[PDB]
């Protein structure tokens, strides 16, 4: 079958907090396959009361976002569409992504998790050229179910 590329700039990267999901292979198949940034700029966000990350959809502000590129198929397709509660909280749209590292020349299309449902005053907060729960904005995620 054919597979779909996508690009997490979140807490699906290696190393982020929710990567494990995209391991557990009930949920279908994710093959790793370099690092890119967005070629439209937009602004990515921490924030809400789980510290989430968001990319809202507001093309040429702020920032080109950067993140990772796998190759996925349709099982873990739909499996990510129903984690990141598609489309309430999150709408996926394909996005032009630069490739900075390839394991497809300069760019690669991708389907990325973006939001047009944010709270607006989330337009106020910092914008990020990268995500890290760890970073020095302090705002570690903490996940769904916490109260």
């Amino acid at each position: 079958h054919h597979m779909a590329h996508i690009f997490v700039y979140g807490t699906l990267k290696r190393g982020q907090p929710n990567h494990k999901v995209m391991l557990d292979h009930s949920h279908g198949l994710a093959a790793f396959r370099g690092r890119g940034c967005t070629v439209e700029s937009f602004p990515l966000v921490i924030a809400g009361e789980h510290n989430i990350p968001w990319l809202l959809y507001l093309p040429g502000k702020g920032h080109c976002v950067t993140g990772e590129i796998y190759e996925v198929d349709e099982q873990m397709l739909r499996f990510l569409d129903d984690f990141e509660d598609c489309p309430s909280m999150y709408q996926r749209t394909a996005l032009q992504v630069q490739v900075l590292e390839w394991e497809p020349g300069d760019s690669v299309q991708c389907f990325v998790y973006t939001t047009a449902t944010y709270a607006p005053e989330w337009l106020f907060l910092p914008y990020h050229e990268s995500y890290d729960s760890e970073g020095p904005h302090g705002l570690r995620y903490n996940p769904r179910e916490n109260r």
